């Protein structure tokens, strides 16, 4: 009789739509929760990383900073030096007729 | 000599090669899974929409099978009043 046999087909594709439903709602708790770990995982290994690259810049800004006088005082001793030794090659230039 | 600007030139660059590749194969990482869990979205969002249909399809049928059924009954129930009434005017 066609009513009890449209009843059990109902039934059961009631039941697979459940079960699937179920498992695609599970499906995707789950990949959320493991691209949350995954993404917590990235940030404190970002925010490490940054740390130990912003420590070395420090160091490389006083070091760019450092040669930048090191030039400078090279220079003016250098000035310094090449004055004298024209001094005395004029004296000496001058003392030769 | 031991901490030259040379040196930490290229430690600077070094970390930043680094960073910058990780961060670029995890962006990769993250585009890589979002298109596969919008395709599964779309995928599934089919397949329910069938089966949806399907069952919608043997539901209203049982709906007009039931609805049939107290038709029947309807019937049935009126016939059997008539035909005992006839009967009753044979019982005497």
């Amino acid at each position: 009789q066609t009513g009890k046999k449209l009843m059990a087909k109902c039934r059961m594709l009631i039941q697979e739509n459940q079960e699937l439903g179920r498992q695609l709602s599970q499906g995707r708790i789950a990949q959320l929760e493991a691209e949350l770990a995954l993404q917590k995982k990235y940030s404190e290994e970002l925010k490490s990383s940054q740390d130990e690259l912003n420590d070395f810049i420090i160091q490389l800004d006083e070091e760019v900073e450092g040669m930048q006088s090191t030039i400078l005082v090279l220079q003016q001793q250098l000035k310094e030096t090449r004055q004298q030794l024209a001094q005395y090659q004029q004296l000496e230039h001058h003392h030769h007729h």
